[PDB]
């Protein structure tokens, strides 16, 4: 890598790994549209397996960017509309509180207080219907944002219904395959287990547990190379040959709601660039309800934006950020769920230096 990139990356990440006691980490920097890779430490401490460019990390909530783009692709295909009532795709969802809740609200966490987590006890399709029928919103739709897997997770499940495909098959056929993300998975095949890093929580090796709507909300595993390809695809949607996928990426980066200096897209979140780390900045808060202002109509993807998404699972911490106008981006994958502010600070330090 150019010495400038090598130096800012190593000088930023080495201390981060030391301070946060991260077992293993992979970073990709996209500079002038070309990727540069860096790896440190261990994917499996006990078996002494190093992190490599082929190591699979759990993406956690960064998975929601794939769900948002798959949804965008379904809108582009004419299969669904964000303005459509949730009940159009799930007629059995007859409880009155669902009147007025559209797919847009599900995708952007504005349905009225859907919870962060789908309960453990909810597994089957009948259990899930019961959970949503019983849910009581705290707020009217489109008034407050509360980040939630049960919200964007339901959006993903409904968005693929008209296609006839399972969520995993739709994601594979419509997103992963066209973009050549051939080492990105919702379910890690046995052939790829040799590359699946262990996550570490309180020093114990752990992998994400199955749960309802996991694939749609937090279940993607990927390598640093495929994630760099994902950032390039989101930096330059026009180089993508598949027409509806190109549009879908664009729709996911549209600004639908504003809270403070932040704008909510489909999966992706955005701030106007330039921005300071203090404004970009947090997982220390378990539930953060914020009023939202609708952007009527949504602003098409703004190139001068800091576009990003954090992700965590019990044993992993991920972060992706890119600035379209500068053809610049970064992916940070780690097998420890360490504080979001430290991720944002490192990413900002690196991208600001490469401006
Ligand atoms: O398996 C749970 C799964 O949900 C996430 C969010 O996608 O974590 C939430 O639930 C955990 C278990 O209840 C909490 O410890 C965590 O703080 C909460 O965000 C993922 O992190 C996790 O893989």
């Amino acid at each position: 890598a150019p010495q400038q990139i090598n130096d800012i990356v190593h000088r930023t990440i080495t201390p981060l790994i030391e301070q946060q006691k991260i077992p293993g980490m992979a970073v990709a920097v996209i500079y002038q549209g070309k990727p540069y890779y860096f790896t440190w430490g261990y994917a499996d401490i006990a078996k002494k397996q190093p992190v490599t460019q082929q190591t699979l990390f759990e993406l956690g909530g960064v998975s929601k960017t794939f769900t948002g783009v798959l949804g965008g692709d379904a809108i582009a295909r004419g299969e669904i509309k964000l303005s459509d009532p949730t009940t159009k795709y799930w007629p059995e969802l007859t409880a009155k509180q669902w009147n007025g809740i559209t797919l847009l609200h599900l995708a952007t966490y504005t349905a009225g207080g859907l919870p962060l987590q789908v309960p453990d006890e909810v597994k089957s399709s009948s259990d899930l219907l019961r959970f949503y029928q019983n849910w009581q919103p705290a707020w009217a739709p489109g008034t407050q944002r509360l980040y939630a897997n049960s919200s964007i997770g339901l959006f993903g499940a409904l968005a693929v219904k008209p296609s006839g495909l399972s969520f995993e098959q739709a994601m594979q056929t419509r997103v992963f395959q066209p973009l050549k993300l051939n080492h990105t998975w919702i379910n890690v095949p046995p052939a790829e287990e040799k590359n699946y890093a262990w996550g570490y929580r309180e020093g114990k090796a752990v992998h994400v547990s199955p749960g309802a709507l996991d694939a749609e909300a937090y279940g993607v595993k990927s390598t640093i190379e495929d994630m760099a390809r994902w950032v390039q695809s989101n930096l330059k949607p026009l180089d993508i040959n598949e027409k509806t996928l190109q549009q879908g990426i664009q729709l996911a980066q549209s600004r639908y709601w504003q809270t403070g200096d932040m704008y909510q897209g489909l999966g992706w979140e955005m701030l106007d660039w330039p921005v300071n780390p203090d404004s970009i900045i947090d997982n220390k808060i378990a539930l953060a309800a914020r009023p939202v202002k609708a952007i009527t109509p949504p602003t098409p993807a703004v190139r001068a934006s800091w576009v990003h998404k954090t992700g965590a699972t019990g044993g992993f911490g991920s972060y992706v950020a890119f600035i379209p106008e500068k053809e610049l981006g970064i992916v940070m994958l780690a097998n420890k769920n360490y504080p979001n502010p430290a991720r944002v600070d490192a990413a900002w330090q690196i991208l600001n230096a490469l401006q």
